[PDB]
């Protein structure tokens, strides 16, 4: 069968999974783990990885591994399967679901009128201690990543200053979301879906909570794309490339929409979950995948002080 490193979550893939090997018979064994982590791994494992397939949350996870060239061009016809704003124009890897950048804020703290106008406001003075986000996580460093490409690294780096002196720092996503819930701060920077998740459960870390989203493209109105890739390596090609046109294909798609993770489906005439805000009413910033930088993110928030 395969191996999968999967930095995408082990709930979702797994249902995956079940329906693509129930299709096709190819066993999958997936190594679960994060983004920076297994992306890392690869690139010191080079063409000597047992992987076959590479999967994220976040995009420049998938551009640290293809800046290594360990990608197979993936098929013509699984391309086909997402539009060219979800997918790298290279086609050596793929979209496989979405999620959006949101601010998350309690009303009891701060009111909806209130709320900065652009992520980049929130280096103004007046927001000092009234915002968090776990800089560690690759969901924000991704944040940051699109931040650095539409904005450049002195506005950026500026930017970052800025958040050391201004924002509460909490170590997890969900945790941020807590804080916010809990009243600790005004609001926090993370990912549309964590409210949601949470809301399916019993509500009780998100009940004093609601979420803003930045659009007119804005940098806070960045879309991030999960992604997954072929390894150049790989012994089993045919059956990992049927993995990834299974899992952006109709039926890999209609998971997204159904099952409680509440990400985007990215995939053609894709229906996403209805209690989501349709991406294209979000008017994202064009942010062309490749061009997200890791690397240069975490030299940049250690220079401001963040890491
Ligand atoms: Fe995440």
């Amino acid at each position: 069968g395969i191996v999968v490193y999967n930095a995408q979550h082990e709930n979702l893939v797994k249902s995956w999974v079940d329906g693509f090997t129930k299709e096709t018979g190819i066993k999958v064994t997936l190594r679960n783990g994060d983004d920076s982590e297994l992306g890392n791994q690869l690139v010191q494992e080079g063409s000597a990885s047992p992987a076959d397939v590479f999967l994220t949350e976040n995009s420049p996870s998938m551009v640290l591994v293809d800046n290594a060239k360990l990608f197979a061009p993936l098929d013509a016809a699984t391309l086909q399967q997402v539009p060219a704003q979800y997918r790298p124009q290279h086609g050596r890897w793929i979209g496989i679901a979405a999620r959006s950048t949101v601010f998350v804020y309690n009303p009891a703290k701060i009111s909806e009128a209130q709320l900065p106008h652009s992520l980049m406001d929130l280096a103004k003075p007046e927001w000092k201690g009234r915002w968090a986000a776990s800089p560690s996580g690759a969901d924000f460093q991704a944040i940051v990543s699109a931040m650095l490409a539409l904005k450049g690294e002195q506005a950026t780096l500026d930017w970052l200053k800025a958040m050391k002196t201004n924002f509460v720092a909490y170590k997890g996503n969900s945790t941020v979301m807590k804080a916010v819930n809990a009243g600790q701060i005004d609001g926090g920077v993370i990912y549309h879906y964590y409210r949601f998740v949470d809301q399916s459960k019993t509500g009780e870390n998100s009940k004093n909570t609601q979420l803003y989203y930045f659009k007119h493209q804005d940098p806070g109105a960045f879309v991030s794309i999960s992604g997954g890739g072929v390894l150049a390596s790989s012994k089993h090609k045919a059956q990992a490339q049927a993995f990834i046109k299974w899992i952006t294909g109709k039926q890999g798609q209609d998971a997204l929409r159904t099952n409680n993770a509440f990400e985007y489906a990215v995939g053609v005439d894709a229906a996403s979950n209805p209690k989501l805000t349709p991406l294209k009413d979000l008017d994202a910033p064009k942010v062309e995948p490749s061009s997200l930088n890791s690397k240069k993110v975490i030299e940049l928030m250690t220079q401001a002080g963040l890491l």
